[PDB]
């Protein structure tokens, strides 16, 4: 049984990770971290998921949360995750990073930390999205830039980052298929533009509303036809279980920065 | 069979109107009017659409164009449309007005002319778009603002306006339903922002690619359910189809100033 | 805060109702009623949903369940619901009835009891599903039958009914709008047929796969345009949310027999 | 310039083929066939597409239509197309068959005729659908039968055959990815069924209405997620131009029965 610590524990994904660890025999909940000053500090982890007593006391202290564990499961917030990757480097812990919305400097620091430990970082832990990204790359290679690539997503009202990490991951697969660089061709929010569409660009549109877990669609819009490739997440458990799969894969793996592709195949 | 005159005939909807009238038995093209000094004056109407000879000689004289007709189909210019509405009042002709850009004074005159004849005036003449707008307004009134309103549209690569005019029309339907002002609550391209969504706002997302004629979708996204209302345009001829419905509905209707909501039976 | 009793509590919507009431401040669980001799009698209501102790002891006595409450939330059985409607009439309690299968006599009695209290009765209690039905009926009336009506739904692999009950409800909305009888115009699975589509029919296509909670889409497909009206369910809790809206709306409303259309403001 | 004859000339696809041949320099309209007793017989082909005089007189006689030509372009009706494939065999003409809805015997006869001439037969002439079929095969191989495959399509009110030929082609790609046989696992119209879904089956749902040129969607519905792959045809010109591309490819090719995959790559 792998011993795992859940950070951002009171968040949507945090609670979902605790629920998933509890229903499985192959992973063990050994610590739960929340922010300093949280009313959950000192309570039993059971309170986060309405379960039976777990015998795991919630802490706000990373030293405590990380003292007797084999891995960190982290869907939280970008500044927090860089901080936890440093702890992961210092203490030689595996770090599963689901968090999205990192800057370039943050990503550079996470790469530094991957020199000292094993880190699986991915903007989507689901099997379906990782297959979709592959299909989008093949599509973007088979269809030349007479087919305009346009990426749409919808998520719940409280999502902080846009485009989603999944959208960016899908855009990067499309850019690879086209042998171009995403940063050179991406256009966020055509809604706030005037002009002819520029050929070869990849557009991003994003809706935010209600409680939607996550829809993503990539349209290839050519002359009198469209190919549309899509993914619909029904619930967050798919990402919780992808993270657990990544933890188990990382356990005795060598140091480095890895993706769900590495975990899955693929 | 209803006799119709198409005005602004070398302009935006003129060819579509003439094409649509030519293929139906229930409407008859009896006149075609163009701007003063047009190359098309004195040519047969067939030259505008590449058909066989139609027996209708294009004119730039409104006196001739309206001399023996039952309705005016008009997607031209505001000042021309006020003039033609006066002809419609004087001669008891129905007037389908798809023109946009009217001043307040011009709108008051059109209201005057509606005392004497039947006028149907709408900036968008698609049966489906006007239906959708009405359903959107109804949904926006029925659902509290714990249902978030997000509006999406997709159009061909070369489209200039963004968001589309139809998106804006749909947005204004939602704002009306919610008793708020579109201009205070609208957010364009959440893609280019960070942070939680602000309550009661209406988002607009726009996609541009390929040759898409026009898709519009309004999502009402609430607690664990969504309602999604969409219009998918296949051909630009839909605006001529609606204009003709409006003409046929207007023919023996009582005088007044009407919209496509009236043509659809939605008041 | 409105005090509510959940009946049929070990049955279909009972747990969802209790869960939904527990997480809100504006409604208070004051009683829980189960069938005579249930294992759950005398247990705390928490045992039904695995929460902490709620201070509400489950009973099988309607006299106790209705002794000090303001409304009855009821997704149980017809004969029980008629009885509870009598309690609601005698005690001036609102009654939200999601029960189905009533006889004509039972429906007449419920109509009697609505002279003395406020009853909201609908076979489906989702705010979004009832809205959608209304918009479908409006669209079916507004668009002539040169717009073809096709109904699609998708549900999880294990779903028994096909087409879904919600699909049938939506179909009946369309039939009403068109002034026709669903049973004469419905076509199930055009997949298993050959030949042109017959005018005025309403088609039903059903997909089964995976864990999908329930997607429904109505297409009105006319000459070169389509209108598409959809409901997407995320969680089964939507039926409890609607039932609670109905309860809150019913509380100080005048007596009568109402539907979710009334709760939504759509008459 | 390749000399081509259009059969089923007054049909939707027939007219579209004539329009496409006329706008191109590399193909030449040399004959136009309609049914016996059609009012179009003896008129100039221009009447079918509202063009300028083409100097091609419409005939109802196959002997005449097929006497001085290099190929037959055929989107018509299954009995008619088997008849024309026989003429194609007898006269050594290439035959591009877009028609769908063939029985097994009809398909067996078309295979016989392919011994004597070159026949490209395909239920969809568009580039997008042939790429989509490939993506569906890869998807169906990457995702095991915990992902339920469900195919949906919508076409105009007057379409005769259901499911569409495109739906069947997509179902066959899915069956190959799953290493199963379509005929063993297909279920048409679940609407008229009661029961649990049977594992490994591929379902087909079809709407018919208005003027829709053709939408197709393949859903892979797993545990708490769906992948959906789709194609939207905007107009019939894409199929007319795919047929012309097939004619040009078939011109000096050896005898046999071929698909748009062969024409395209692919
Ligand atoms: N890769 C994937 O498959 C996947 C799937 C789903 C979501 N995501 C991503 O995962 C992230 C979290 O999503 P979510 O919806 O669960 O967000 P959420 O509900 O907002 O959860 C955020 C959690 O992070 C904690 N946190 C933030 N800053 C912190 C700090 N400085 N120190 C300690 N704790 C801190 C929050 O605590 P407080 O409550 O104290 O603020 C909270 O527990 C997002 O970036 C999202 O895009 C990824
Ligand atoms: N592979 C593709 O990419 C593709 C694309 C589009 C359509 N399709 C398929 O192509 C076929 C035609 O589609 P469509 O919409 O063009 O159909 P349509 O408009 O009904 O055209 C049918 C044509 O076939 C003619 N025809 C039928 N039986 C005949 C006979 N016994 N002898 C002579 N002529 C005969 C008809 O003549 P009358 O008017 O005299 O009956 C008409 O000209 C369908 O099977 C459709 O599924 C394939
Ligand atoms: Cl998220
Ligand atoms: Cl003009
Ligand atoms: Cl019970
Ligand atoms: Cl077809
Ligand atoms: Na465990
Ligand atoms: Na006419
Ligand atoms: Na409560
Ligand atoms: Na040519």
């Amino acid at each position: 049984s792998m011993r795992l610590t859940v950070v951002g524990a009171n968040g949507r994904m945090g609670r979902e990770l605790i629920t998933a660890i509890q229903r499985r025999k192959d992973v063990e909940l050994c610590a739960v971290l929340v922010r300093k000053g949280s009313s959950f500090v000192d309570k039993d982890a059971s309170i986060l998921i309405g379960s039976d007593f777990l015998g795991v006391r919630i802490t706000d202290d990373p030293e405590s949360a990380f003292s007797n564990t084999e891995g960190i499961l982290d869907f939280s917030q970008p500044q927090a995750s860089v901080l936890y990757a440093n702890y992961a480097a210092q203490k030689s812990l595996i770090h599963i990073i689901g968090t999205t919305g990192f800057s370039k400097t943050e990503e550079a620091q996470i790469a530094d930390f991957a020199k000292y430990t094993t880190i699986v970082k991915s903007g989507n832990m689901s099997l379906g999205v990782n297959l979709l990204a592959n299909l989008v790359k093949r599509a973007a290679k088979a269809l030349d830039d007479d087919f305009d690539i346009e990426i749409y997503e919808m998520h719940h009202a409280n999502k902080v980052d846009s485009p989603s990490g999944t959208a960016l991951l899908l855009g990067q697969a499309a850019a690879e298929g086209r042998n171009i660089m995403l940063k050179n061709v991406s256009v966020n929010g055509r809604s706030g533009h005037t002009g002819k569409r520029e050929k070869g660009t990849i557009g991003f549109a994003c809706s935010r509303g209600g409680t939607v877990i996550g829809d993503h669609s990539i349209t290839f819009a050519g002359e009198n036809e469209r190919i549309v490739l899509s993914h619909i997440a029904q619930e967050r458990s798919i990402f919780a279980n992808g993270a657990l799969k990544a933890a188990l894969w990382a356990k005795n793996h060598e140091n480095g920065l890895y993706s769900m592709l590495d975990v899955l195949g693929l």
